[PDB]
């Protein structure tokens, strides 16, 4: 029980955080009930609105004004946004040339730049094409501070899980907010957008922005605005805080719009009605900026103008039925819309048959606009599968089209979001303003789980573990970029010679019949292995491995292909040629019976016989050392890609640089597994079965520049590709590979980072460019849109 019959007299937006029995005066009491009897009459005033007209210049106070225009108004900081235009003939910021801001230009008190996180919901990326003819003051921000053309979302591209990744750099199946509705089956209770549920602290993980300031004494401002606050009313409470004792004023605020996202789910993001919110959004920032001019801070603080997820085009005509496909939908439950996610109606039903169900959802209309996936096999790049929150079944959605389990369940909306977060229309918006951020600067797209580690930065704080790598976004600032430093290599290497003969092998192969290798086949230096373990450096005419003793394969091959590669056939006799690694002893090497005896598993290369420089440097590539499990399926997928792509990309990209290698993640956590952990060997032996096979392919930027003689930035693109027993994934797999493997392929693109997390590899150690630099091509996402 709470007394609202209280006061909250002099303690409007207190930011003392009251609870029980006493009544409220803070911003969140609306959504706890608890607000004293005359928060709406006091803390709420819209008394002669929101702007000052030349008869109120001078006036005497009246405490009843929504905001003021008396002389007293600047030194109280409750001056109506517009006080100085109406009533001193200043200019409204907008109206003012864009001015470099070489050092932060703050009034007596202030020790560092506040920041101010302007976010906006909804708001899709290509909206700023609008221009100022429709957002001024947004577009101001944009052209004179540091602009991306787009960020980068989490999946699902939905407000909980964005907006609490923003806050705590962490991917949504880390932090816990796996959707804006979600089922715990430990806590058996079901998290919604309406309800009380959602307030319960055991949902939200990780270590939000405004607690790792309070752990660290910096105060920060409320980052939940009740819908019934105006928005008039959010911007001068901030600017009211801004104006606080030194003691008291806190260094980080945040404003939330429910625009343009509301309007864009009723009109579609390419209605009409679009402008005036959008027009409306620009207002509320034009008040915010003039508020802060007024107060001589415009100079001061750093403002991020930030969205959540973009918008598209999604109507009631375009929805796909379960009903369609499945004899039963009574039985199952379904998270549907823009993404579809199936458990059992009964929480632990028996007769309950995924496989049945996805056999049932598999390419069975040529133009379906969804596919199915079990959460571990979804691309790696989402990162979306290590939480129990997440179902086990999942539903990939074509984007513009929705998701239903039965017709049961004019039409209420043209817009929605929550695709897979490559989409354009998925896109949103960044901008950083101030002394901290570059000026007139064009950075290229990120993600939004770099933005934690940004924001901590521009505080002074030390960051909490996240998913953001610290360095890679520091070309957006002119200062407080963190300085990164190589992580240690925790194994070093063998260098094995010859200790073997040929006759101490008995492997049931057969086969028919140090250098420059580091210079041309190791461009960036030699990757550094990140957790104890027992490997060896193998060198060889056309490529170099880290060749692992435990998982009896390599970790990695790189090779380099130049443009003028050519490309050979394996001879016939030499189709079946397998040769013991005379470096590497019997108990560490692979072998063919195993293979043999496996009816289901064959092997793959991962430096292609195909590439080989000359018929003598092929019967290298036939080593045991080299070889890798694959399954009849992938090689098809394999074989392609080493054949046809990547002589492809060497004449595209003027050579290339290929890094290939396994990885094991058997408990989808996105991190490389221990021995333990893996749970399929090739039949009767210890050979373990990877998850995926990924390729890290680098080139010069400058493509007028070959691979192998680059005198600037890299270029690189990389994939995580499923290692399945089929390809199912692929609907138009039974036509040539031409056809569909490049398909899956950018599908399953990935960072080099996502790599690094999977084997404990650390690339790109030695090269002629900054770490920072370097950083940012690791985070570097090649999609195909
Ligand atoms: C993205 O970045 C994060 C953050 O660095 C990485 O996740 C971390 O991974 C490490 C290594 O696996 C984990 O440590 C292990 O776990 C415990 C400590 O765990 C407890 O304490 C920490 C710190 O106080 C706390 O954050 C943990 O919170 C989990 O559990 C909460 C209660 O259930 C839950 O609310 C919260 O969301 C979080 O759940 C998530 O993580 C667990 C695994 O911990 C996972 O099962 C679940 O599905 C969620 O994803 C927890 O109370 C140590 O004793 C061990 O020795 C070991 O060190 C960290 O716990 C974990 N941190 C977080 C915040 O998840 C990701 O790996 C990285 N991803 C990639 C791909 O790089
Ligand atoms: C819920 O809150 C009501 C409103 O009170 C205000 O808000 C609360 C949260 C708190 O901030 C209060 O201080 C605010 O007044 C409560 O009603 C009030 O109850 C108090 C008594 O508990 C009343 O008081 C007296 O007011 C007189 C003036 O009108 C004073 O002269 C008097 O002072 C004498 O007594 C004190 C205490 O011994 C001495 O120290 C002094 O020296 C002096 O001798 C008191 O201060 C107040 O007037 C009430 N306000 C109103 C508007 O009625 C409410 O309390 C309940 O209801 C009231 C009507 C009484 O029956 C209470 O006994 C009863 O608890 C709160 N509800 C609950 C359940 O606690
Ligand atoms: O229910 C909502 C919005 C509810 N709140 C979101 C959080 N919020 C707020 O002020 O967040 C501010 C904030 C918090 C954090 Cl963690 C981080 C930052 Cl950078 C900023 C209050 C309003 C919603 C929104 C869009 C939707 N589209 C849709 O289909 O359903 C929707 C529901
Ligand atoms: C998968 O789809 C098939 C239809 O293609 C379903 O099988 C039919 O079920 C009805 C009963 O509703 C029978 O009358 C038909 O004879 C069945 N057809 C065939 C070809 O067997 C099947 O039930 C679906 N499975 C799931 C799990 O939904
Ligand atoms: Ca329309
Ligand atoms: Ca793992
Ligand atoms: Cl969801
Ligand atoms: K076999
Ligand atoms: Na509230
Ligand atoms: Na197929
Ligand atoms: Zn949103
Ligand atoms: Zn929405």
């Amino acid at each position: 029980w709470t007394n609202t019959s209280g006061s909250c007299k002099g303690r409007c937006f207190e930011l003392q955080e009251v609870g029980p029995p006493d009544c409220r005066c803070d911003n969140l009491c609306k959504s706890y009930s608890s607000c004293c009897h005359d928060f709406d009459e006091l803390c709420l005033k819209t008394a002669r609105g929101w702007e000052c007209t030349k008869d109120r210049c001078g006036e005497v106070r009246n405490e009843e004004n929504a905001c003021h225009c008396s002389e007293d108004c600047l030194s109280r900081g409750d001056c109506c946004t517009n006080y100085q235009v109406v009533c001193k003939g200043e200019s409204h910021w907008v109206d003012d040339d864009c001015e470099e801001i070489r050092v932060p230009e703050c009034p007596a008190g202030f020790v560092r730049p506040p920041l101010i996180i302007f976010s906006v919901d909804g708001f899709r990326a290509s909206y700023m094409k609008k221009g100022s003819k429709v957002m001024p003051n947004i577009e101001k921000l944009r052209s004179c501070g540091t602009h991306a053309p787009y960020m980068r979302p989490v999946y699902p591209t939905k407000t909980f899980p964005n907006l609490y990744t923003l806050a705590t750099g962490l991917y949504p199946e880390s932090h816990g907010i796996v959707g804006n509705s979600m089922y715990d089956p430990v806590f058996d209770a079901t998290f919604h957008l309406r309800g009380r549920e959602k307030f319960n602290h055991r949902w939200w993980g990780g270590q939000p922005l405004w607690i790792t300031a309070t752990k660290q004494g910096v105060r920060a401002g409320t980052f939940f605005w009740s819908v019934s606050i105006p928005h008039e009313r959010r911007i001068l409470t901030i600017l009211q805080w801004l104006s606080l004792p030194d003691n008291e004023r806190p260094s980080v605020y945040a404003f939330y719009s429910e625009q343009p996202d509301f309007s864009g789910h009723k009109y579609g993001p390419f209605g009409p009605e679009m402008t005036n919110p959008l027009r409306e959004i620009d207002k509320t920032v034009g008040q915010l900026m003039d508020g802060l001019k007024q107060l001589k801070l415009h100079r001061c603080v750093n403002v991020i103008f930030v969205g959540d997820h973009g918008m598209e085009d999604v109507t009631c005509d375009r929805t796909e039925f379960l009903s369609n496909y499945l004899t039963n939908v009574d039985d199952i439950t379904l998270v549907p819309g823009t993404l579809g996610r199936i458990r059992p109606k009964i929480p632990n039903n028996l007769k309950y048959d995924p496989k049945a169900i996805i056999a049932n959802l598999t390419c069975k209309k040529p133009d379906q606009h969804f596919k199915p996936y079990m959460k571990q096999h979804l691309p790696k790049r989402l990162h979306y599968a290590n939480n129990r929150r997440i179902e086990d079944l999942h539903l990939l959605v074509e984007r513009r089209w929705h998701v239903a389990r039965k017709p049961l369940d004019k039409c209420f909306f043209q817009g929605d979001h929550g695709f897979d977060n490559k989409v354009n229309s998925m896109q949103t918006v960044f901008v950083g303003y101030g002394p901290t951020f570059k000026y007139r600067t064009k950075v290229p797209p990120f993600e939004n789980i770099e933005l934690y580690n940004v924001m901590c930065d521009l505080l002074g704080l030390k960051p909490a573990p996240n998913n953001g790598t610290h360095g890679s976004l520091n070309h957006l600032l002119r200062t407080n970029t963190f300085r990164p430093t190589l992580p240690e290599e925790v194994s070093r290497p063998n260098y094995p010679g010859i200790m073997y003969l040929q006759s101490d092998f008995d492997l049931g192969c057969t086969c028919d019949d140090k250098g420059s290798t580091e210079e041309r086949h190791l461009l960036y230096g030699r990757p550094a292995v990140l957790y104890r373990t027992s490997y060896d450096i193998l060198y060889h005419t056309d490529f170099e491995s880290g060749y692992s003793e435990i998982f009896l394969m390599p970790l990695w091959t790189s090779y380099t292909i130049s443009k003028q590669a050519e490309v050979s056939s394996i001879p016939e006799h030499l189709t079946n040629c397998v040769r013991p690694d005379v470096r590497v002893s019997p108990g560490f090497s692979q072998n063919c019976l195993a293979y043999k005896n496996d009816k289901q598993m064959s092997y793959g290369f991962l430096f292609p016989p195909y590439l080989s420089s000359s018929p003598e440097a092929k019967y290298d590539a036939f080593l045991v050392t080299n070889m890798v499990p694959m399954y009849p399926a992938f090689k098809r997928v394999w074989t392609y890609f080493q054949r046809v792509l990547v002589k492809k990309y060497a004449s595209e990209r003027n050579g290339v640089n290929v890094i290939s290698g396994p990885i094991f993640d058997y408990n989808y956590n996105g991190l490389r597994d221990i021995e333990d952990e893996i749970k399929q060997y090739v039949e009767g032996s210890s050979i373990p079965v990877p998850t995926h096979y990924y390729s890290i392919i680098t080139s010069c930027l400058d493509f007028t520049q070959p691979a192998d003689k680059c005198d600037g930035p890299l270029s690189v693109s990389s994939f995580i590709l499923p290692h399945r027993p089929d390809n199912d994934e692929s609907c138009n797999s039974s036509e040539d590979e031409s056809k569909w493997v490049e398909e899956l392929m950018k599908m399953h693109t990935a960072r080099v980072r996502d790599i690094e997390h999977l084997t404990g590899l650390d690339f790109y150690r030695k090269t002629s460019r900054s770490y920072s630099e370097i950083l940012t091509l690791k985070t570097y996402l090649h999609t195909y849109e």
